[PDB]
């Protein structure tokens, strides 16, 4: 399949060579597998989501985004346009309030939630959870994400918009999850971009249109940006078959782009996710 004038990140992942405008992937697109946004929630009832989003947890007064963060998120894992898996169900667990802010507490018990949750859906593909958020270092917001992935699900989060050294922040900093940083459509780091020796992958981060609440769309930037990237593209190759949620963000830096971005610190992987898709 091909989606023509694509988003810049969409066609980035499917090509090797950044400035490209066509989306290529393979049809299946995520169909069969499952991915929680664990965020600000998710307007589930946005025309993008084709009815493949629904909220199963909230831990506020409403289920309602009242943000639009999650709901951006949401898009760029599974939206119709601005989608990596464009066929995967969307589960939207609501740990942030509507300001884009959470404590430990409740976003750990989010976390736990998936872990249990999945075992009551059909998702015959695989399971991810997409964590676009991040604080300062934690051992126990650490200890959740890795639960977490113990569980059986594949597990990306955002490294953080400190440029700096991602071993200071949770849950980037948890080495057995999936830890993401943001590139610009020139194939540089994004300048606000953590780094460091705990991230496994890149994905386009800078300037990212997607979904927003109202029904609406807009443009925004963040290592939040480029983890969903990532949880799309697990959730793809997972209803392909390629990998599993326990090996899935090896076998994407197995796969991907190497040596191609600019501005990256020594000692930091120099690999940006590529989907390999061959027509």
């Amino acid at each position: 399949a091909a989606q023509t004038n694509a988003p810049w990140g969409l066609a980035r992942i499917s090509s090797t060579s950044p400035g490209t405008s066509t989306y290529y992937y393979d049809e299946s697109a995520g169909q069969g597998s499952c991915v929680y946004v664990i965020d600000t929630g998710i307007e589930a009832s946005h025309p993008e989501f084709e009815g493949r989003a629904q909220m199963v947890k909230t831990y506020y007064y409403s289920s309602r985004d009242g943000n639009g963060h999650g709901t951006h998120c949401a898009g760029t894992v599974g939206s119709r346009t601005y989608g990596v898996a464009k066929k995967t169900q969307l589960f939207g667990v609501k740990v942030l309030d509507d300001n884009g802010s959470g404590q430990y507490s409740t976003i750990i018990a989010g976390m736990d939630f998936v872990a249990s949750d999945k075992n009551n859906r059909n998702c015959p593909k695989g399971v991810v959870a997409s964590l676009s958020l991040g604080g300062g270092y934690s051992s126990s917001v650490n200890s959740a994400a890795a639960r977490l992935q113990s569980s059986g699900v594949m597990v990306a989060v955002a490294a953080g918009n400190n440029n700096a050294d991602a071993r200071n922040y949770s849950p980037a900093s948890e080495p057995s999850v999936c830890t993401v940083g943001a590139s610009d459509r020139y194939d540089r780091r994004s300048s606000f971009s953590n780094y460091g020796s705990v991230l496994d992958i890149f994905g386009p981060g800078t300037d990212i249109l997607s979904t927003w609440i109202g029904g609406s769309t807009r443009s925004i930037s963040g290592t939040s940006m480029a983890t969903p990237h990532v949880a799309g593209l697990a959730a793809y190759l997972m209803t392909l078959g390629k990998t599993t949620a326990a090996s899935a963000c090896r076998y994407i830096a197995d796969t991907a782009n190497k040596g191609d971005l600019s501005n990256i610190p020594f000692g930091t992987v120099n690999l940006l996710a590529y989907n390999n898709y061959q027509a």
